[PDB]
């Protein structure tokens, strides 16, 4: 079987705290003696549209920030700002601090989200960074500060922090540097996600996973050039397939003996005919939230 | 906004996962208090997969024939016994990471989270449901025998499933934590197959309600719906009471869907219980 799997969230659960400034409360990420959270926590109801974060932060003292790790209150001894993330220095290092690093992911890459409310983890799920730099996540009010991550070798790579929900229902956030994915800004002025597309390299990887698990009904005797595939796939609103993407599919092609452009011909036919009542790995749609690395890891 | 197949945070279960080795077999074990639980098939050999005598195989083994690895530490086994299809290994050290837990047995149509582990090392977590045919459509890529399923109510972990084997149809079968199998399956490498599976109708209705909350209202009598749907499981009064837009109006929507996408899915998802919708949408 093939499941959309999230990484074990235990190493991240031990880092989620509750940050309060004024009457605003959201989640923070406690690593070493620093707590990371969205800088919009310092905004009031009149600072939602055009806040000057430099002016708002200079008016704050350390005792204006209430950091709460479970039932233990953490004393803030310093505060600074980097891009859209607020850094709260506390007098206690987190003893549960795992091996970690901050990374920025590319569109199409996947990660796991630990949805938290009031610093309390409530659920974990797997998702991908859409080509339009949005997240088709599952967030309610109080989830800002939740983080996305991958685990590579018992080291936690933090790549996402949730900041806001867009009017279309999707979500936008930053890396742990405070830099937003996409052209979005931490302001409550109407923003809209660009035109989203299907992650082509992920669908091909998912098709390779279907062959690995024993499904071959979708293959055909055809091949295609890289340009002719892109000409057809882009008409179905698929992201263009680059030569780097083809190289990434290398190991899966060798493991299955099916050339990438041969699998491209299969995908071109699947888009043309649909499923015809059949399923691939339990899905009736072409799933695009598995990277070629996710396929190899689970298989 | 949004709707995802959300699993419970797995941190409380990760601290319990250990590696159990017996002979040429290595799988996952659940370390709770001073007892490690794992499938009793761990004591089988290569030549004892078709018709093993577990009573005979266990009597011939001593405590030191079981090697339990908890991180970089080897736990010392001081006792071994069997409860149904689960082996219970008594160790000399209580697990300091033992959470508040209880062993429960779930019903078909209920959901839970699985922490898929590989030889004691956790690798991934996902959410799934107990199919009416008592099978699990999970992802178990070997070395995952002994992985457990659970739910979390308040701070209490309700262990409900332990994985034992995969069926020839790609689905998986297991037991509860007391060793009692879900479904008509035995722990032997024999000819067995999963029964005709049916769709959990009450979960589909709950999933349609989650779509109305998320902005999908384009498709917005009991006995009449059942006769058409049964052409899927039947709906009871408790189903409508648990799903308490009237329910019968939603059944007419589902009836108009079975004959003649929703939340990014071309299929009617049936692995979200009515409480899962409330837990995620509130
Ligand atoms: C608020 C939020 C998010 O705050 C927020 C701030 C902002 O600019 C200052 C713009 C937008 O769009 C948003 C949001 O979308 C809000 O979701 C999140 C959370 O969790 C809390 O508690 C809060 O008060
Ligand atoms: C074996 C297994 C599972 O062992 C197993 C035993 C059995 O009867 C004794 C029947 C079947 O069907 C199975 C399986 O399907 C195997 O998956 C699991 C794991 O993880 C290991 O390591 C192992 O040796």
């Amino acid at each position: 079987g093939f499941r959309k799997m999230a990484f074990p969230s235990g190493k991240v659960e031990g880092c989620m705290v509750q940050v309060t400034c004024g009457t605003t409360t959201l989640n923070g990420l406690w690593l070493d003696d620093v707590v990371y959270c969205p800088r919009h926590v310092i905004c009031t109801s009149e600072d939602m549209l055009n806040p000057n974060y430099e002016d708002l932060l200079i008016r704050k003292s350390n005792h204006n920030f209430l950091v709460q790790a479970g039932n233990v209150q953490l004393r803030v001894i310093g505060h600074s700002m980097q891009n859209c993330v607020l850094k709260l220095k506390v007098d206690t290092a987190n003893p549960k601090t795992p091996k970690y690093k901050f990374v920025r992911i590319q569109p199409g890459q996947t990660f796991s989200v630990l949805a938290c409310y009031n610093g309390s983890p409530s659920g974990v799920y797997q998702c991908a960074m859409r080509p339009n730099f949005t997240i088709k996540g599952s967030f309610l009010n109080g989830s800002c500060g939740s983080v996305g991550f991958n685990i590579d070798y018992d080291c936690v790579s933090f790549c996402y922090m949730h900041h806001m929900e867009l009017p279309t229902g999707v979500h936008a956030g930053t890396d742990l540097e405070g830099n937003f994915y996409g052209p979005f800004v931490d302001r409550q002025t109407a923003q809209a996600a660009g035109t989203d597309t299907t992650i082509t390299v992920n669908v091909l990887a998912w098709l390779y996973a279907a062959v690995i698990n024993g499904d071959r009904w979708f293959l055909n005797r055809f091949t295609t050039t890289l340009n002719d595939f892109n000409l057809v796939a882009m008409k179905y609103n698929y992201e263009p397939l680059t030569q780097d993407h083809v190289d990434i599919l290398g190991p899966l092609s060798a493991q299955t003996g099916i050339a990438v452009l041969d699998m491209c011909a299969s995908l071109k036919e699947l888009l043309q005919n649909g499923m015809n009542g059949r399923t691939i790995l339990g899905s009736a749609l072409l799933e695009d939230e598995f990277t070629p690395f996710d396929v190899v890891r689970q298989c």
